[PDB]
C-alpha cells in the first residue's frame, strides 16, 4: 500500500537582479552511477537551474510524495 | 495498491531580471548509469532549466505522486 | 490497482527580462544508460527548457501521478 | 505502509542583488556512486541553483514526503 | 508503518546584495560513495545553491518528511 | 630575401600493431584563434593523424624551410 | 635574409604493439589564442598523433628550418 | 641574418607493449593564450602523441632549427 | 645573426613494457599565459607523451637550436 | 650574435616494466604566467611523459642550444 493524498479548499515591492558572467558552467539535480538497480526521482517543488536562477512565490499548495523502492520481501 | 488522488475545489510590484553572459552551459535534472535496471523520473512540479530562468507563482495547488519500483515479492 | 484520481470543482505588475548571450548550450531533463530495462519518464506537470525560459502561473491545479515498474512476483 | 497526506484549507519593500563574475562552476545536489542499489531523490520543497541564485517567499505550504527503502524482510 | 501528514488550516525594507568574483567554484549538497547500497536524498524546505545564494522569506509552513532505510528483518 | 635550398645526391624485421577502440576522438596540428592579422603553417615532413597512426622510414632526405612573416617595417 | 640549407649526398628485430581502449581523446600539437597577430606554425619533423602512435625510423636526414616573425623596424 | 644550414654525407632484439586502458585523455605539445601577439611554433624533431606512443631510432641525422622573434628595433 | 649548423659524416635484448590502467588524464609540454607578448616553441629531440611512453635510441645525431625574442633596441 | 653548431663523424639484456594504476594524473613540462612577455621553450634532448614512461639509450649524440632574450639597451 503506497498512498498519496493532497487536498487544497478555499472559500476565496520591487526586486532587482542584475548580473554579468563570462563562462559559467552549472549542474542542477544530478545522479551518477556504474552498477545499480534503480534510480527513481520523483518531482513535486519547483527545480530552478539557469546561470542566472530566480523563484518567486513558487512553491505554495498542498503536495504529496509517497515512494518505496527495494524490498525483496521474499 | 498503488494509489493517487488530489482535489481542488475553490468557492470563488515589479520583477526586473538582466543578464549578459558569455558561453554559458547549464544541465538541469540528470540521471546516468551503466548497468542499471530501472529509470523512473515523474514531475509533478515545475523544471525550469533556462541559461537565464524566471519562476513566478508556479506551484500551486494539489499535487500527488505514488511511485513503487522494484519488488521482487518471490 | 494502479490508480490515480484528479478533481478540480470552482464555483466562480511588471516582469521585465533582458538577456543577451553568446554560444550558450543547455540541456535539460536527461536519462542516459548502457544495458538498463526499463526507462520511464511521466510528466504532470511543466519543463521550460529555453535558453532563456521564463514560467509564470503555471502549474495551478489538482494533478494526480501513480506509477509501478519492476514486479516480478512469480 | 508507506502513506503521505497533506492537506491546505482557507478562509481567504526593495531586494536588490547585482553580480559580475568571472568563470564560476556551480554544482548543486549531487549523487555520485559505484555498485549501489538504489538512488532515490525526492524533492518537494525548492533546488534554486544558478551562478546568482535568488528565491522569495518560495516553499510556503502543505508538504508530505513518505519513504521506503530497503527491506529484505525475509 | 512510514506515514507523514500535514495540515496548514487558516482564517486568512532594503536587503541590497553586491558581488565581484572571478574563479568561483562551488558545491552544494553531495553524497559519493562506492560499493554502497541506499542513497536516498528527501528535500522538503530549499537549497539555494548560488555563488551569490540569497534567499527571503522561503521556508514558511507544514512540512513533513518520514524515512525508512534497511530493515533486513531476517 | 627568404631563399630555401634543399640538394639530394646519391651515387649508387616484423612491425605488428594491434588496436581495438570503442569511441576515440583525436586532433592532430591545430590552430584557433579569434581576431588574428596572420595564420601561417607550412609541413616539410609528415603528419601521420589516424586513430591508429603507424609511421615507417618516412622522412629521410633534403629538406628545408623558410617563412618570414609580419614586418611592419 | 631568412635563408635555409640542406644538403645529403650518400654514395653508397621484433616490434610489437598490443592496445586495448574505450573512451579516448587525443590532442596533439594545439595552439590556441583569442587576439594575437601572428600564428606560425612549421613541421620539418614528423608529428605522429594516434590513439596507438607507432614511428620507427623516422626522421633520418639534412632538415634545416629558419623562421623571423616580428621585427615593427 | 636568420640562417640555418645543415648537412649529410655518408660513404656507405625484442621490444613488446602491452597496454589495456579506459577513459584516456592525453594533451601533447600544447600553447594556450589570450592577447599575445606572437605565437611560433617549430617542429625539426619528432612529436609522438598516442594514448600508447612508441618511437623507435627516430631522430637521428643533420638538424637545424633557427628563429628570431620579437625586434622592435 | 642568428645562425645554426649541422653536420655529421660516417664513413661506415629484449625490452618489455606491460600497463594496464583506468582514467588517466597526462599533460606533456604545456604553455599557458594571459598577456603576453611572444611564445616560442622548439622542438629539436623528441617529444613522447603517451600514457604508455617507449622511447628506444631516439635523440643520435647532429642537433641544433638557435633562438633571439625581444631585442627592444 | 646568437650562433649554435655540431659536429658527430664517426668512421664505424633484459628490462621489464609492470604497471597496474587507477586514476591516474601526469602532468611534465609546463610554464604558466600572467601578465608576462616572453615564453621560450627550446627541447633539443628527450621528453617522455607518461603515465609508463621507458626511455632506453635515447639522447646520444652532439646537441646544441643557443638562446638570447631581451636585450632593452
Amino acid at each position: 500500500g503506497v498512498v498519496a493524498a493532497a487536498e487544497k479548499t478555499k472559500q476565496g515591492g520591487v526586486l532587482y537582479v542584475g548580473s554579468k558572467t563570462k563562462e559559467g558552467v552549472v549542474h542542477g539535480v544530478a545522479t551518477v552511477a556504474e552498477k545499480t538497480k534503480e534510480q527513481v526521482t520523483n518531482v513535486g517543488g519547483a527545480v530552478v537551474t539557469g546561470v542566472t536562477a530566480v523563484a518567486q512565490k513558487t512553491v505554495e499548495g498542498a503536495g504529496s510524495i509517497a515512494a518505496a523502492t527495494g524490498f525483496v520481501k521474499k
